[PDB]
């Protein structure tokens, strides 16, 4: 799945996950740390919404 951080329009997908902070790709959203936060601006994953 892919999910568009709100804020600013990236998106996280989960089959790329986002390993230069820490998360290896086919990591779902919902596994992420509750500290991780988006890459780009900084929005915590409150403010992600699943498409
Ligand atoms: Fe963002």
């Amino acid at each position: 799945a892919k999910w568009v951080c709100k804020i600013c329009g990236y998106i996280y997908d989960e089959d790329a996950g986002d390993p230069d902070n820490g998360i290896s790709p086919g990591t779902k959203f919902e596994e992420l740390p509750d500290d991780w936060v988006c890459p780009i601006c900084g929005a915590p994953k409150s403010e992600f919404e699943k498409l």
